[PDB]
């Protein structure tokens, strides 16, 4: 019974794990596309000078 | 990624260069012309001696 009921403890956290691992993919995506912009930014003013 | 962006501040450089480089031209020419106007006048100057 003890074990039965880590098990679904378990489960239960392997659930929140993927969901924290999504949350992860979005916030990784969103620096990716900051990165991209900053690199544009310090290209543009780069050429500024 | 630090690769990649001073390879855009190469490229920017690149084209700062070129602009550099056709200013030079053009004031160059300009002033070849007017060497050539200074040594005419000179000329018609010791002429006129």
């Amino acid at each position: 019974t003890t074990m039965r009921s880590d098990n679904q403890a378990l489960s239960a956290v392997q659930d929140a794990l993927g969901l924290g691992a999504a949350k992860v993919d979005t916030a990784y995506s969103g620096m990716e596309s900051a990165i991209e912009v900053v690199k544009e930014i310090k290209a543009k003013l780069v050429a500024a000078t």
